[PDB]
């Protein structure tokens, strides 16, 4: 049992919510968020500009330093950094950028850092700003994700349309 509550079950481990992600983590305390992150950390906008100015910009202070110890990430790739007043930890996942011509196929290996983790509060991945189709982001992330994961999606008009033509 856990404290995830109002979501609807799609699969054995998938759940979807009509939710804003930074109220429901300020409201869960999960053990892991996703950020929905570019390979630079830079948190300006969509969701990573949100869970940052819900950090009072602690998140990216947090990432300056990452990333000028470490460097870029991969695209498709991931780094676990504080979850600061959100959740334990974020997990920082990089799915492609559509507007920046990334290929579609690393949604996949974006969604495989979530097994790593066994339960996530989480944004589809490459929807929104990223440019995606979100109900292809869905399908990915439930023929993908084996650990259990909870989907906040933002708009409701997209909620609807996404539980409507869940296969
Ligand atoms: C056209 C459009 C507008 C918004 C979006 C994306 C994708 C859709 C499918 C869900 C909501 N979205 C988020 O980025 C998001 N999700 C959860 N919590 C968030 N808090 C701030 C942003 C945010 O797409």
């Amino acid at each position: 049992v856990n404290s995830f509550s109002g979501y609807l079950k799609l699969t054995d481990n998938v759940y979807i919510k009509n939710a804003d992600i930074v109220e429901e983590a300020k409201k869960v305390k999960p053990t892991v968020v996703v950020n929905a992150a570019n390979v630079y950390l830079k948190h300006g906008g969509g969701v990573a500009g949100a869970l940052n100015k819900a950090t009072n910009n602690a998140m990216q202070v947090e990432s300056d330093d990452y990333i000028a110890t470490n460097g870029p990430l991969k695209v498709g790739g991931s780094c676990v950094l504080s979850g600061h007043n959100l959740a334990k930890h974020c997990l920082h996942v990089v799915g492609p950028n559509v507007n920046k011509g990334e290929d579609i196929q690393l949604l996949k290996s974006a969604y495989e850092n979530f097994n790593q983790h066994e339960v996530l509060l989480a944004p589809l991945l490459s929807a929104g700003i990223f440019g995606a189709d979100p109900i292809h982001s869905l399908r990915v992330c439930v023929d993908t994700v084996r650990t259990n994961v909870y989907l906040a999606v933002f708009d409701k008009n997209l909620y609807d349309k996404l539980v409507s033509s869940f296969l």
